[PDB]
């Protein structure tokens, strides 16, 4: 009853709204706050992106190894790999890790075009089960995170859920499972958010996200030593629209549903 209760000051102290979703492979046990509201994805959603191309790979062989043109017009208002190839390509396989790793929103934007805009990206968590995801922009404009609106949204349990079965259930075949846990592995954004919440000595595979109202989100499968992997989601968003980064909430969240 604690484990709610100081989450629940957190949010208080943290002056915001807090979502969060954790699943105990161990025990199949969660533990959940808020967890079925809605909230404003950011680029967490980018590991949806990733995972509906894998998917697709898996009926087009060499899908992963198909050239793309990145365009000076192309770029938005974070690239920091697409930059290095305007008027050159990368293959999807490298636009996965450059969104995925370095949270490059040209890569996504990509990712977005290559399944079929973002209804079909929702498509592809519809055949997952997941009901709650919903895509609706493209890079930048869908990490807004204006209150009371839905669009690019999904709730912490739909997306552990959803995590859970692609990074360690059965949503992908075994080498594209591997290649997004080996991506997310190595994601470069995320050593303040869920990670700085937990023991040093254990591995994360996360995505962060940001956005528009303080909107500091993180989502993960973390294994730690000697034990069976978590799956959890952190979703914090703010009022004031101008509000900055708390990933500092994400870590103190994790620390507080990891104590024990
Ligand atoms: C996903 O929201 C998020 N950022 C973006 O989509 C960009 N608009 C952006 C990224 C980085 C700096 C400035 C803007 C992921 N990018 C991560 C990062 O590199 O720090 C993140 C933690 C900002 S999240």
């Amino acid at each position: 009853a604690d484990v709610q209760q100081k989450l629940a000051e957190l949010e208080r102290q943290s002056g915001g709204r807090l979502g969060v979703a954790l699943i105990n492979t161990a025990d199949n046990s969660q533990i959940l706050y808020r967890a079925d509201e809605r909230f404003a994805m950011c680029s967490t959603s980018k590991v949806m992106a990733a995972a509906a191309v894998l998917k697709k790979s898996e009926s087009e062989p060499n899908l992963l190894n198909q050239r793309v043109e990145i365009k000076k017009s192309d770029l938005v208002n974070y690239n920091p790999i697409a930059e290095k190839h305007v008027n050159g390509t990368m293959s999807l396989a490298e636009l996965s890790a450059a969104a995925l790793q370095y949270s490059d929103n040209v890569a996504m934007n990509k990712l977005i075009a290559h399944v079929g805009g973002p209804a079909s990206v929702t498509a592809f968590a519809r055949q997952l089960g997941d009901e709650t995801f919903r895509l609706d922009r493209t890079e930048p404009t869908l990490n807004t995170a204006i209150p009371g609106d839905p669009r690019d949204t999904t709730s912490p349990r739909a997306m552990a859920q959803t995590l859970r079965n692609l990074t360690l259930g059965k949503a992908l075949g075994d080498s594209q499972r591997a290649q997004l846990v080996t991506w997310m592995k190595g994601n470069t954004t995320g050593a303040a958010s869920i990670q700085a919440g937990l023991p040093a000595s254990w591995v994360v595979g996360d995505k962060t996200g940001s956005g528009g109202y303080g909107t500091t989100n993180d989502i993960a499968v973390i294994w730690p030593k000697d034990r069976a992997p978590l799956i959890l989601v952190t979703y914090f968003t703010q009022p004031q629209p101008k509000a900055e980064s708390r990933r500092d909430v994400l870590a103190s969240a994790a620390k507080i549903v990891t104590d024990g």
